[PDB]
DNA sequence: CGGTACCCGGGCATA
DNA sequence: TCATAACCTATAGATATGCCCGGGTACCG
RNA sequence: UCCGAGCCGGUUGUCGCGCGGUUCAAUCCCUGGUGCGGGUGCUAGUACCGGCUCCGCACUAUCUAUAGGUUAUGAA
DNA sequence: AAAAAAAAAAAAAAAAAAAAAAA
DNA sequence: TTTTTTTTTTTTTTTTTTTTTTT
């Protein structure tokens, strides 16, 4: 819910113009940031050494030991007689942690506030990555053993004798993933590589609730699931299947955000006592280190800062917290009829890869809002092409290209890692320090920003200030597309709620393949049209590209005698918004979606 | 040389 | 197949108070 | 491995058109926007403003880390 | 006899709903 | 009653076979 919101800033308006207090954030933040990037590669490292016995129950008290172990060693002393268990099978791992990555113990005083957070953290990672992937890569994981690519190619489709196949995974898949019990009359029936992939999955030891499905399992306690997670990325190591991270690793050495509330600011930053810091308000005692009254800072939406920012030495995020904190289908526009009647101005959004943004209104006004202005605009290619070019000057792109894989979940391979990262460290680490990469940073997110605040001040200026937004529910989140580029398809949702801007979402079914001229499908033609490729590298081999966003209609009541090419032509994404002018016209109508529309 | 008693500050627990 | 950046998308969490005890100091016998 | 947008045509609501022409906009420094006031600045006239630009008041804009897919570079 | 350009057809990847035969 | 698979939808790309033309 709307507990919670930022505001970003640079760090030289964020903080007083003091040379002590900044370099002293700068000195934390570092320290900080070793720590974190090292408990994560000491985590794996001990999974992946006490795993040849019985596999560790991963807790948030094993990360804190971690981290406590890498400052100050044999130093910590906790009271508690869970956090002292781990403190004793864990001391002995950190120790050769450290010999093999010669790190050197901080031993940073008052450092409770900051191994709180990355403990939080870090087993917040265990969880997301588990959570939302253990059923992804198991599935991936039968199709690969199982060659579904290869007998798609093979078995010929919409064959009735091939149709068994199929039919024969979903029971292989209903036993693997336990939803039918396994039984004597089936298993005798598995060939040699069914009954393998049998045992190789029964080895992970899957935790099952007999009262619900596997999928709902792992929402309830993903981190059960943990072990066999990472005993799964052995079987795509085995194999040569691509691997995945199984435990999550601070790789990146760029200065990674750290967050500073109340209690690290007087510690390390103003470096005064408990007892003088309680008798000072929250707000009084951070105004001495960071300018409040800037606009970063000011409330929002009932929303007050509360002396927790995180910073990275290039920007500041400044956090607003409401009060009423925990103190540590619909939105189609089918059910949202009323809203767009009312509606100022109705714009329908087609998505597209190239033309992020392709949008129309009743009045024919067109506008998008392609991948190469916000390439521009946000500089992500600039930066990129500069970033290369400076790599190649330091020298440090033949390092990182021969990093053995820090996937592997074997000990041996895994120390190589290590070992290689160590040997390289010192110069690469000299490389990040350059504030260019932090600035890159800041620089893109004000980049991204203005990217966006103009769209939406161009869209504002051509349909008008207050319109609605039709947009398609095409989307590949999560899920792009082999070669083509990442591209926003859902964050225009958020956006358009940030400013204030219904947004509401509509079936595209039929809405690239309809004339909207003579609304008919029947002499719609679409690939009709080749020319050479556009990408400059295609070019070269000599391969072909067939042109996609060029459609035309046959129909003749759409065409005119004096004209030689025998079709209308129409542009994809024009034909798309106008037939959904058409799809949302009927629904306010109240006739509701058009038949040639309809998916019946 | 021996034992009591007071205070500050660091460090650790906990929801 | 691997590594290093980025763009997007999804998840989870987004601080503070109380207590123990070690070192230093003072005091009398 | 290269790329901006708007407009006039070849076009007929036509194409990553390495088709022609035409107007601006950013390559560095920068958290963004909306409104309500107040004030050095340059482009015309003998009572009046589209502009870009910084001061105070309010409102508004959630990020960090990890992970999956993709892109670029360096290696197989 | 041989080679190159353009048209035609197909496949690949993720997912949405809708219709169907089988647990 | 309930369920997983096949078909038609967006987007964009990649891939192979064939004929016509030129040499
Ligand atoms: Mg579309
Ligand atoms: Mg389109
Ligand atoms: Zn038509």
């Amino acid at each position: 819910p709307t507990l919670h919101t930022c505001n970003k800033t640079s760090f030289a308006k964020a903080f007083l113009p003091n040379e002590t207090y900044r370099q002293r954030l700068l000195d934390y933040i570092a320290i900080i940031h070793q720590l974190a990037d090292h408990a994560s590669h000491a985590l794996k490292f001990y999974i992946l050494s006490t795993s040849t016995s019985s596999f560790p129950v991963v807790h948030e008290d094993t990360i804190e030991a971690i981290l406590y172990l890498l400052n100050k060693g044999e130093a910590w002393h906790p009271r508690k007689e869970a956090k002292k268990a781990w403190r004793d099978c864990l001391l002995p791992y950190v120790q050769r942690y450290c010999q093999i990555v010669g790190f050197i113990h901080p031993n940073l005083r008052g450092e409770q506030q900051s191994i709180n957070y990355l403990t939080v953290s870090m087993m917040t990672n265990l969880k997301v990555n588990v959570q939302e992937h253990f059923m992804q890569m198991l599935l991936r994981y039968i199709n690969l053993r199982f060659d579904v690519k290869g007998q798609k190619q093979r078995l010929p489709p919409k064959s009735d004798a091939r149709k068994a196949f199929f039919t024969r995974l979903r029971y292989l898949k209903s036993v693997f993933l336990f939803d039918v019990v396994p039984e004597l009359e089936f298993l005798d029936d598995l060939t040699p590589l069914e009954s393998e992939v049998l045992e190789e999955i029964w080895s992970l030891d899957l935790p099952f609730l007999p009262n619900d499905p596997l999928a709902y399992a792992i929402v309830a306690d993903p981190m059960s699931f943990f072990p066999a997670y990472c005993k799964l990325s052995g079987l795509y190591e085995q194999y040569g299947f691509q691997r995945f991270s199984a435990i999550p690793l601070r790789r990146s050495l760029i200065q990674s955000h750290v967050r500073i509330d109340t209690i690290i600011l007087y510690q390390h930053i103003l470096c005064i006592t408990r007892r003088d810091a309680e008798t000072v308000e929250k707000d009084d005692l951070w105004m001495r280190v960071c300018n409040l009254c800037t606009k970063a800072f000011r409330s929002r939406c009932g929303m007050h800062f509360e002396g927790s920012i995180t910073t990275d030495g290039a920007s500041v995020s400044v956090y607003l917290k409401h009060p009423e904190a925990d103190k540590y289908k619909a939105l189609y526009v089918e059910n949202n009829l009323p809203a767009c009647r009312a509606a100022e101005n109705v714009v329908v959004i087609d998505p597209n890869k190239r033309d992020i943004l392709y949008c129309q209104d009743s009045n024919g006004t067109t506008f998008r809002y392609t991948a190469n202005q916000r390439a521009v605009e946000t500089g992500s290619r600039r930066f990129a092409k500069r970033r290369e070019a400076m790599k190649e000057e330091a020298g440090v792109d033949l390092i990182e290209s021969r990093i053995p894989s820090h996937k592997t979940m074997n000990l041996m391979d895994f120390t190589r890692y290590l070992l290689v990262r160590r040997a390289d460290w010192d110069r690469r680490k000299e490389f990040y320090s350059h504030p260019a990469h932090t600035r890159w940073k800041w620089h893109s997110f004000i980049n991204r920003q203005k990217s966006e605040s103009d769209l939406i001040s161009n869209m504002r200026n051509k349909y008008g200030e207050n319109f609605t937004v039709v947009m398609g529910d095409w989307s590949d989140a999560g899920r792009t597309a082999r070669f083509q580029t990442s591209s926003k398809t859902k964050g225009w949702r958020t956006l358009f709620k940030r400013n204030r801007i219904d947004c509401f979402l509509l079936d595209e079914y039929k809405t690239s393949s309809v004339c909207p001229r003579c609304s008919s499908s029947e002499f719609v033609e679409k690939k009709f049209k080749t020319r050479p490729h556009s990408r400059p590298w295609r070019r070269r081999e000599g391969k072909i590209e067939k042109v996609h966003g060029l459609l035309g209609c046959t129909n003749p009541n759409c065409l005119q005698q004096a004209w030689t090419s025998g079709m209308r032509y129409w542009n994809r994404d024009m034909l798309s918004t106008c037939n959904m002018l058409l799809i949302v016209r009927s629904m306010l109508d109240g006739h509701g979606r058009p038949e040639v529309f309809s998916r019946s």
